[PDB]
């Protein structure tokens, strides 16, 4: 059989900024930049600069069960090839730096200035990845600095970052008196898994957290309070539930059917008189177009 998507041909991830200012009753809250006066064009309420973010970056970590096999790579990055000391050879906008120290065949990239509005995609070195972990990081948090210790980030995910918050939680009106909300450099973290070489699925976490919070006379949390496949379609809805978990799990089948892995960050709505903002960080499928009759003879359907 001839012309299916196999093994070899290139996988994308995208990341997408999405999120559109809420107007409250007169301030305009953008997890991404803190609280505005106005919009379009943006100018920041006063001390908003002491609070809020003005850098993010990805840093994207991938595991292969073997050496990348591909011998060749392309003028703007979608291929790439390994030399014989072990560094990667791609071109184009992002480059991978072999990291022995984490373990055989893992590589790293960071892709930073992820601004307003922006798309940002990158091609992984093999569609037959053991893992992809994906580290989201804002600045002006105290972890910020570090965030290169990959040892350090996985200890905060393991131990330290929430999974779940309760409703009365997000009720809470955090006190003028906490001078520093303590929410984390790392917003969001992503992972791929695949169980073999051969797998033809792909499995995802997500472990969501907040956006920098802001003390104006009293304070505004950000809440990245949902996300997964799907979870775009529910936009403008927080759902009344005792618990909201702060993870994702799932699984998409038939991989060689997908071109690429989307994130998606956009703003929902706030609750707790404003002072509590939702955020879904959506992450779905973008599948090759394929009829009925190739999907059934690739074995895809």
């Amino acid at each position: 059989i001839r012309g299916c998507p196999t093994l070899e041909t290139p996988l994308k991830l995208t990341f997408t900024e999405d999120i559109q200012p809420r107007k409250e009753n007169y301030f305009y809250y953008d997890g991404w930049r803190g609280v505005g006066q106005t919009v379009n064009p943006w100018s920041p309420v006063l001390d908003n600069h002491k609070y809020a973010a003005t850098e993010h970056e990805i840093h994207i970590y991938v595991e292969f069960f073997q050496t990348p096999s591909n011998r060749f790579a392309d003028k703007n990055g979608a291929y790439s090839y390994i030399d014989a000391n072990g560094v990667m050879y791609t071109n184009g906008e992002y480059s991978w730096e072999h990291v022995p120290a984490l373990g055989k065949n893992i590589y790293k990239v960071v892709i930073s200035d992820w601004n307003k509005g922006q798309t940002k995609s990158i091609y992984l070195p093999g569609r037959d990845f053991k893992t992809v972990e994906v580290f989201h990081f804002q600045n002006n948090r105290p972890q910020w600095d570090d965030r290169n210790s990959y040892e350090n980030v996985k200890s905060r995910i393991n131990n330290n970052i929430s999974k779940s918050y309760s409703k009365a939680k997000l009720n809470e009106q955090l006190s003028t008196y906490v001078h520093d909300d303590g929410t984390d450099s790392l917003f969001l973290y992503q992972k791929l898994s695949r169980a073999s070489l051969k797998e033809s699925q792909i499995n995802y976490y997500q472990l969501r957290g907040k956006f920098n919070g802001v003390n104006l006379g009293y304070w505004a949390q950000e809440y990245i309070l949902f996300g997964g496949e799907g979870a775009e379609q529910l936009k403008n809805k927080i759902p009344d539930m005792s618990n909201y978990s702060m993870e994702d799990n799932g699984s998409f089948k038939n991989a060689l059917k997908i071109e690429s892995l989307d994130l998606r960050l956009m703003d929902n709505n706030r609750m707790a008189y404003g002072s509590t903002g939702t955020y879904i960080a959506s992450f779905n499928r973008t599948d090759f177009s394929m009829t009925p009759e190739n999907l059934k003879a690739c074995g895809l359907d």
